[PDB]
RNA sequence: AAUUUCUACUGUUGUAGAUGAGAAGUCA
DNA sequence: TGACTTCTCTAACGAGCTCG
DNA sequence: CGAGCTCGTTAGAGAAG
C-alpha cells in the first residue's frame, strides 16, 4: 500500500481561487446608471499617474538624506587601504576582511536612514492622508512647490503642473490600501542587503570604488605633471559651479569656490552623491556646456588633452580621470502601441551611433582605434582580463573552431609553471579565478603551438584579428539605417497593432536581424567587461587606459538588452489586452474580513441556493439590509447567506479585548494577574509595553494565565458560538501552541436561510449588488471533471469540511473588472464543416449547431473575484520538512522504486522507474500524453513548429509559440508525473542546474527545464486527484502534502522534499551494462607524443575466432584519474558520424573495415594474431596519426542518428562477462532503448545512491547528499 | 476553435491537465 | 534574458465627530 | 457631546539553521 498515508494534511499554504461574477437581476443596470464603474477608472488607472508622483517625492527624499549624511573618515581609511592591497596582491583571507570593511559602511548609513524623520511616515499609511493635527508629507511638499515658485512639472513629466497633481493626490484620501506592493518593492531601495539596486549598495560599489580609484590618479598627477592643470583659470571660469556650500573637515557654511587640491580628498566624500552633486563632480571632470559663447569651456580632462598632446607622452594618457555614474532614481515605459514601436528603436540608433563625444571620437572609431592599439601589443597585456566563465568559450568558437582549447591551455601552462609534478593553490589561480589576463593567455597560446604542428596551431594573433572584425559591424548598421528608414514613414498610426499582424512579415524580419547583430556585438564585448559580482567582489590590477575608453562604449551600448526585451515581449504576446483593474463600490473595504460582526463595512457576503454559489455586495451608503433584524423578519427558503466567524491572532486580539477600557471590569482579576501583562512574563522572549521591563518566565505563569483566558472566552457575548475544546491546561508548554489552540478553533461557518423573494426585491430596489461566481463547472451544460479552482470552492462550504476544518476562507478577496479588448468576430458560423487537428482522431469532421466566436472571453466585460483561501488551516506550519522525510522512509526504503526524469535529444523526457537493484520495472517516453479518449503527440507538434518548414525560420513569433506550447506541455506533464509517484510510491530525481548540468543542443533548454522542476514543486506541495473519494486519503481535504514550498532555485540544493537533485555530468554517454566512460580523449596532440600514448594502451591486438580488433587500456598509466579496470574495448558494430549538413548530411562508416584499410595501407602486419604494440608506436607520419584518431573519434561515439530525425539507437564498445555486446536494437525492457533512455537510466543510478546513503542514515544529521565523480564512476560499474 | 487565467484542443454552448493572486526595483 | 524581497491572508476599540 | 459615530489606530506568540 502507498507509504504516503502519513504525509497528509501536514502544513499550511494560501492559494487564491479566481472567478467571474455574473450581473444578475438588475445589478448591472444600477451600476451604469449612477456612474459607478465609469468613475472607477479614475482610481484604478489613475494611480499609475500617482506612482509618478510618489517616486518623484521619493527622489526628493534621496536629495535630502544624502546631502544630510556625514560619514566618518575612519571607515574610509579602513576601506582605501584594503582597496589598494587587493589590486597589487589579491588573496583569500582579505576577502573576509574587505567584506567586513564595507559591511559597516553600508550598515552605518542603513541605520542613519531608518532613524530619520521623513522616513517613518513614508512607507506606511500616513504618507498620503493627513492626521487631524499633522498634515502629511506629500501634501506639504506640493504646497511647498508653490511656496518657492518652483516649476517641477511642464518640463520633465506627464502631468501639466502640480495644480492637477494637487487634485490627483486628493483622490486617495482613504485609499491608502492601494500602495502595498509599490511600497514594499521600494524597501529594496534602502535595503542593506547585496541586491543590485539601492542607494547604499551603490555608493559602496559604484562610486566608492570609482572615487578612490580617481584619487590615486590625482596624487600621481601633480608630481608627474605640475604645469598641466591650470588651477588659476578654473577658479575664475567656473566660479558659479564651484560654490560647494559645505566642506567636510571644517564644516564651512561659506558659499565659496573650493580648491581643486582638496575636492579629490578621501575625507571630502560627502560633497556629492545626490542627483545634483554627482552633476557638480561631472561638470569639472567632463566640461561645462555654456552656449552663451558658442564654445565649450571644458574642465580638467581637457587639460590632459593639452599637456600630453604637446610633449607627446602616452604614459600621462594612462592618468586620465573617469566619470561618476548617475544615482539610482534619477530623471530619465513598457511598450504596447506601434507609434512607439519604432521610435523606441530609431531614437536609440541615433543615440548609440550619431553623437559627438567629449574627446571627439565617434563610437565606430573608439572600438576601431583601441583594438588596433591592442593589435600590435602596445597596451599592457597583464592588465586586460577575460571573463573566466563559459562566455570566453564563445570567444574560442568563432576563430579557433573548438570550445575548450583556451580553458585547457590555461590549465596546461599553469600546471608546469607552479606545481609541475602533479597541489593546493593549483585550482583557484585559473579555474576559480574570475579573470585571466592577456599576458596569461599569450603565454598559454605560444606554448601550445610549441607542442603542435603547423596544421592545428592556436595563434594569439587570431584573437586580435577577431576583435578587428568588430568595428565594421557599425557600418552595416549605417547601411541598415538606410533600409530601416522606409518603415518609420509607414508606422505613423497611434495604437493599431498592424506591426503584430502576419501580413508584414517582410518588415519584422528587418528588425530581428538588426536586433541580433547588436546583441552578439554585446556578447563579444562581454568577455572583457568587469563584473561587480559576489563572493570575490572582483578587483584586480586593471588597465588605466583600456577600461576607461571601454566603459564609454559598453555602458552606452548596454542599453539594448533592456530594449531587445521590449520588442520580443511585444511581438510574442497575444492579440488581446489583459489590462484589468480592480473595482471598488465607493468603499476602501471590499472583502477584508467577511466576519458577521464587521460587515456593514466589509460590504460583502456570499449565498448558496443548494447547488451554486453567489456573491452579494451591499451598497455601502444604505447598507442597512442585514443588520440582524431583517434576517429573522425575512426568514424562509431560497438563498443561504452564511454567518462567517473568524478570530485572527491569539497574540493580537486576546490582550486587545480582555484588557481594554470596556471588558476589563467584566472578567476582573487580581493584581497577581496584572503584573504579567505589564512586564511580559508569560512570553518566553517578547515585548512588553512602555512603563515596565522584561522579566523571566516561570512555569506557574502559563498554567494559570491561560486559565484567565479560559474564563474570559467562555463568558464572551459573541464568542461562545465557536465552542472551544481546549486541552488540559497543565499540558500547555507555552502560548505559541495555545495560539494554535485558539486560532484553528476560532473559525466556524454555518448557514441561515432567507426568504428568496426579499433579496430578489432588494436587488430590484438597488441596495444589494448581487453576483454569481461560476466556471465551466458551474454551468448547467457540463458532466465531466471540474477544475481545481472549482473543486476547492465546493469544499469551502461542504459539510464534511466544517466537521474537521481544512479549507479556511480568508479575508481580503478582491473584485476586479476587465474592459473590452478585442471586437466580436464569429470565425466559425453554424452548420459549417471545420477541420480536425489531431493525427489519431477518427472523426475528421466538425459541424457545430452553435457559433464559436474566437476566444470571446476577451470580447465582453467580466467582473472578477480573486478569493484567497487557506489550505490545512488546523495543522502546523513548515519547519524542517525535508528532514522529516528522510527520518521516515528508513524503514520503508524497500518500497521505493525511484522515478527519474531527464532532458531530451530526440524525446522531451524519459521518466524511468528504477528498482532498488537497478532493473527497470516500467519505463516509457513523454511524447504521448493522455488517456484512451484522445492522444496528443507533443513531439510531432513541436517538430512541425520548431523551425521546420515554416516562414522565414527566425522570427520571434515562432520561438515563443514553440516555448509557450512547450510551457503548456509543462502544464500537462506534471499530472503524468504525479500519477506515477503515487502508483509507484517513490520519489522524483531531476538534474540540478547549479553545477553539473548537461551541455548539448536539446529540445528542452536550460530555461524551460528548470520551470518543469518549478512547476512540479508547486504541484507536489499540495496534490489533489480529481477522481478520488472526498473523505479518503489523496482526496480533496485529505490530500497529498509531500514536499516543501519553493523559495529560490538556489535554495533547492540536493533536496526540496520528495524531489531530490543529482548532477548531470557524464550520464548520457555511458554503457549501461558495465559503466564505460570515454576518458581516454583523443585530440591528436602531436606525432611523437601520441606514440607513447599508444604504448599507454596495454595491447592493440586481434583475436582469430572473435573477429574484431581491440584497444585495451588501463587508466593507471595516464592522468586525470577517473576509474580503474582492464577494458578491452571492441570494434564490432557500425557507428554513424554527424557531418556539416548545408548534400553532406549523413553517411555510415565501419570501424573494422576502416582498421583493415588504414593498417594495410602501410607496412604494419596484423594477421599473426598477437600484439601490435611496437608497430603502431614505431610509425611516424603526419597523415597517419591524424587519421587514426578519427577511428577513436568514432569507436567511442555512442550516439548515432540513423538519418535525418529518424532514430538514434545505442551501442557499446566494452564487453560483458560473457562475450555479448549491448546493442539497443535487441535490448530487453529492463535496459534502455533509445539514446535519451541512456541519459535517464544513469540519472536514476546516480539518484539511487542518494537512497543508499539515506537508508544507511545515522545520528549525525549532516547527510552528505553531494556527488563526486570518483564515487559515481565506482558505483555504476561494479554494482553486480 | 468556446475556458477563473494558460497550453493543446473537439474532448460539442464545452472535454483532459495545470493555475498564487494582486504586485512589479528589474540583476543581466 | 525569469528570478531576486519578505508580508496583510484582520476584529475590535477609543476616537473626535452629526446627532442626543 | 452623550447619543454610540464611521472612521484610523492598535493590540503585539516562537517556529525560522
Amino acid at each position: 500500500m502507498s507509504i504516503y498515508q502519513e504525509f497528509v494534511n501536514k502544513y499550511s499554504l494560501s492559494k487564491t481561487l479566481r472567478f467571474e461574477l455574473i450581473p444578475q437581476g438588475k445589478t448591472l443596470e444600477n451600476i451604469k446608471a449612477r456612474g459607478l464603474i465609469l468613475d472607477d477608472e479614475k482610481r484604478a488607472k489613475d494611480y499609475k499617474k500617482a506612482k509618478q508622483i510618489i517616486d518623484k517625492y521619493h527622489q526628493f527624499f534621496i536629495e535630502e538624506i544624502l546631502s544630510s549624511v556625514c560619514i566618518s573618515e575612519d571607515l574610509l581609511q579602513n576601506y582605501s587601504d584594503v582597496y589598494f592591497k587587493l589590486k597589487k596582491s589579491d588573496d583569500d583571507n582579505l576577502q573576509k576582511d574587505f567584506k567586513s570593511a564595507k559591511d559597516t559602511i553600508k550598515k552605518q548609513i542603513s541605520e542613519y536612514i531608518k532613524d530619520s524623520e521623513k522616513f517613518k511616515n513614508l512607507f506606511n499609511q500616513n504618507l498620503i492622508d493627513a492626521k487631524k493635527g499633522q498634515e502629511s508629507d506629500l501634501i506639504l511638499w506640493l504646497k511647498q512647490s508653490k511656496d518657492n515658485g518652483i516649476e517641477l512639472f511642464k518640463a520633465n513629466s506627464d502631468i501639466t503642473d502640480i495644480d492637477e497633481a494637487l487634485e490627483i493626490i486628493k483622490s486617495f484620501k482613504g485609499w491608502t490600501t492601494y500602495f502595498k506592493g509599490f511600497h514594499e518593492n521600494r524597501k529594496n531601495v534602502y535595503s542593506s542587503n547585496d541586491i543590485p539596486t539601492s542607494i547604499i549598495y551603490r555608493i559602496v560599489d559604484d562610486n566608492l570604488p570609482k572615487f578612490l580609484e580617481n584619487k590615486a590618479k590625482y596624487e600621481s598627477l601633480k608630481d608627474k605633471a605640475p604645469e598641466a592643470i591650470n588651477y588659476e583659470q578654473i577658479k575664475k571660469d567656473l566660479a558659479e559651479e564651484l560654490t560647494f556650500d559645505i566642506d567636510y573637515k571644517t564644516s564651512e557654511v561659506n558659499q565659496r569656490v573650493f580648491s581643486l587640491d582638496e575636492v579629490f580628498e578621501i575625507a571630502n566624500f560627502n560633497n556629492y552623491l545626490n542627483q545634483s552633486g554627482i552633476t557638480k563632480f561631472n561638470t569639472i571632470i567632463g566640461g561645462k556646456f555654456v552656449n552663451g559663447e558658442n564654445t565649450k569651456r571644458k574642465g580638467i580632462n581637457e587639460y590632459i588633452n593639452l599637456y600630453s598632446q604637446q610633449i607627446n607622452d602616452k604614459t600621462l594618457k594612462k592618468y586620465k580621470m573617469s566619470v561618476l555614474f548617475k544615482q539610482i532614481l534619477s530623471d530619465t515605459d513598457k511598450l504596447e502601441d506601434d507609434s512607439d514601436v519604432v521610435t523606441t528603436m530609431q531614437s536609440f540608433y541615433e543615440q548609440i551611433a550619431a553623437f559627438k563625444t567629449v574627446e571627439e571620437k565617434s563610437i565606430k572609431e573608439t572600438l576601431s582605434l583601441l583594438f588596433d592599439d591592442l593589435k600590435a601589443q602596445k597596451l599592457d597585456l597583464s592588465k586586460i582580463y577575460f571573463k573566466n566563465d563559459k562566455s570566453l568559450t564563445d570567444l574560442s568558437q568563432q576563430v579557433f573552431d573548438d570550445y575548450s582549447v583556451i580553458g585547457t591551455a590555461v590549465l596546461e601552462y599553469i600546471t608546469q609553471q607552479i606545481a609541475p609534478k602533479n597541489q593546493e593553490l593549483i585550482a583557484k589561480k585559473t579555474e576559480k579565478a574570475k579573470y585571466l589576463s592577456l599576458e596569461t593567455i599569450k603565454l598559454a597560446l605560444e606554448e601550445f603551438n610549441k607542442h603542435r604542428d603547423i596544421d592545428k596551431q592556436c595563434r594569439f594573433e587570431e584573437i586580435l584579428a577577431n576583435f578587428a572584425a568588430i568595428p565594421m559591424i557599425f557600418d552595416e548598421i549605417a547601411q541598415n539605417k538606410d533600409n530601416l528608414a522606409q518603415i518609420s514613414i509607414k508606422y505613423q498610426n497611434q495604437g493599431k497593432k498592424d506591426l503584430l499582424q502576419a501580413s508584414a512579415e517582410d518588415d519584422v524580419k528587418a528588425i530581428k536581424d538588426l536586433l541580433d547583430q547588436t546583441n552578439n556585438l554585446l556578447h563579444k564585448l562581454k568577455i572583457f567587461h568587469i563584473s561587480q559580482s559576489e563572493d570575490k567582489a572582483n578587483i584586480l590590477d586593471k588597465d588605466e587606459h583600456f577600461y576607461l575608453v571601454f566603459e564609454e562604449c559598453y555602458f552606452e551600448l548596454a542599453n539594448i538588452v533592456p530594449l531587445y526585451n521590449k520588442i520580443r515581449n511585444y511581438i510574442t504576446q497575444k492579440p488581446y489586452s489583459d489590462e484589468k483593474f480592480k473595482l471598488n463600490f465607493e468603499n476602501s473595504t471590499l472583502a477584508n474580513g467577511w466576519d458577521k460582526n464587521k460587515e456593514p463595512d466589509n460590504t460583502a457576503i456570499l449565498f448558496i441556493k443548494d447547488d451554486k454559489y453567489y456573491l452579494g455586495v451591499m451598497n455601502k451608503k444604505n447598507n442597512k439590509i442585514f443588520d440582524d433584524k431583517a434576517i429573522k423578519e425575512n426568514k424562509g427558503e431560497g438563498y443561504k447567506k452564511i454567518v462567517y466567524k473568524l478570530l485572527p491572532g491569539a497574540n493580537k486580539m486576546l490582550p486587545k479585548v480582555f484588557f481594554s477600557a470596556k471588558s476589563i471590569k467584566f472578567y476582573n482579576p487580581s493584581e497577581d494577574i496584572l503584573r504579567i501583562r505589564n512586564h511580559s512574563t508569560h512570553t518566553k522572549n517578547g515585548s512588553p509595553q512602555k512603563g515596565y521591563e522584561k522579566f523571566e518566565f516561570n512555569i506557574e505563569d502559563c498554567r494559570k494565565f491561560i486559565d484567565f483566558y479560559k474564563q474570559s472566552i467562555s463568558k464572551h457575548p459573541e464568542w461562545k458560538d465557536f465552542g472551544f475544546r481546549f486541552s488540559d491546561t497543565q499540558r500547555y508548554n507555552s502560548i505559541d501552541e495555545f495560539y494554535r489552540e485558539v486560532e484553528n478553533q476560532g473559525y466556524k461557518l454555518t448557514f441561515e436561510n432567507i426568504s428568496e423573494s426579499y433579496i430578489d426585491s432588494v436587488v430590484n430596489q438597488g441596495k444589494l449588488y448581487l453576483f454569481q461566481i461560476y466556471n465551466k463547472d458551474f454551468s448547467a451544460y457540463s458532466k465531466g471533471r471540474p477544475n481545481l479552482h472549482t473543486l476547492y470552492w465546493k469544499a469551502l462550504f461542504d459539510e464534511r469540511n466544517l466537521q474537521d476544518v481544512v479549507y479556511k476562507l480568508n479575508g481580503e478577496a478582491e473584485l476586479f473588472y476587465r474592459k473590452q479588448s478585442i471586437p466580436k468576430k464569429i470565425t466559425h458560423p453554424a452548420k459549417e464543416a471545420i477541420a480536425n487537428k489531431n493525427k489519431d482522431n477518427p472523426k475528421k469532421e466538425s459541424v457545430f449547431e452553435y457559433d464559436l466566436i474566437k476566444d470571446k472571453r476577451f470580447t465582453e466585460d467580466k467582473f472578477f473575484f480573486h478569493c484567497p483561501i487557506t489550505i490545512n488551516f488546523k495543522s502546523s506550519g513548515a519547519n524542517k520538512f525535508n528532514d522529516e522525510i528522510n527520518l521516515l522512509l528508513k524503514e520503508k526504503a524497500n518500497d521505493v522504486h525511484i522515478l527519474s526524469i531527464d532532458r531530451g535529444e530526440r524525446h522531451l523526457a524519459y521518466y524511468t522507474l528504477v528498482d532498488g537493484k537497478g532493473n527497470i520495472i516500467k519505463q516509457d517516453t513523454f511524447n504521448i500524453i493522455g488517456n484512451d479518449r484522445m492522444k496528443t503527440n507533443y513531439h510531432d507538434k513541436l517538430a512541425a513548429i520548431e523551425k521546420d518548414r515554416d516562414s522565414a525560420r527566425k522570427d520571434w513569433k515562432k520561438i515563443n509559440n514553440i516555448k509557450e506550447m512547450k510551457e503548456g506541455y509543462l502544464s500537462q506533464v506534471v499530472h503524468e508525473i504525479a500519477k506515477l509517484v503515487i502508483e509507484y510510491n517513490a520519489i522524483v530525481v531531476f538534474q540540478d542546474l547549479n553545477f553539473g548540468f548537461k551541455r548539448g543542443r536539446f529540445k528542452v533548454e536550460k530555461q524551460v527545464y528548470q520551470k518543469l522542476e518549478k512547476m512540479l514543486i508547486e504541484k507536489l506541495n499540495y496534490l489533489v486527484f480529481k477522481d478520488n473519494e472526498f473523505d479518503k486519503t489523496g482526496g480533496v481535504l485529505r490530500a497529498y502534502q509531500l514536499t516543501a514550498p519553493f523559495e529560490t532555485f538556489k535554495k533547492m540544493g540536493k533536496q526540496t522534499g520528495i524531489i531530490y537533485y543529482v548532477p548531470a555530468g557524464f550520464t548520457s554517454k555511458i554503457c549501461p551494462v558495465t559503466g564505460f566512460v570515454n576518458q581516454l580523449y583523443p585530440k591528436y596532440e602531436s606525432v611523437s607524443k601520441s606514440q607513447e600514448f599508444f604504448s599507454k594502451f596495454d595491447k592493440i591486438c586481434y583475436n582469430l575466432d572473435k573477429g574484431y580488433f581491440e584497444f585495451s587500456f588501463d587508466y593507471k598509466n595516464f592522468g586525470d584519474k577517473a576509474a580503474k579496470g582492464k577494458w578491452t574495448i571492441a570494434s564490432f558494430g557500425s557507428r554513424l558520424i554527424n557531418f556539416r549538413n548545408s548534400n553532406w548530411d549523413t553517411r555510415e562508416v565501419y570501424p573494422t573495415k576502416e582498421l583493415e584499410k588504414l593498417l594495410k595501407d602501410y607496412s604494419i602486419e596484423y594477421g599473426h594474431g598477437e600484439c601490435i604494440k611496437a608497430a603502431i608506436c614505431g610509425e611516424s607520419d603526419k597523415k597517419f596519426f591524424a587519421k587514426l584518431t578519427s577511428v577513436l573519434n568514432t569507436i567511442l561515439q555512442m550516439r548515432n542518428s540513423k538519418t535525418g530525425t529518424e532514430l538514434d539507437y545505442l551501442i557499446s564498445p566494452v564487453a560483458d562477462v560473457n562475450g555479448n555486446f549491448f546493442d539497443s536494437r535487441q535490448a530487453p525492457k529492463n535496459m534502455p532503448q533509445d539514446a535519451d533512455a541512456n541519459g535517464a537510466y544513469h540519472i536514476g543510478l546516480k539518484g539511487l545512491m542518494l537512497l543508499g546513503r539515506i537508508k544507511n542514515n545515522q545520528e549525525g544529521k549532516k547527510l552528505n547528499l553531494v556527488i563526486k565523480n570518483e564515487e559515481y564512476f565506482e558505483f555504476v560499474q561494479n554494482r553486480n
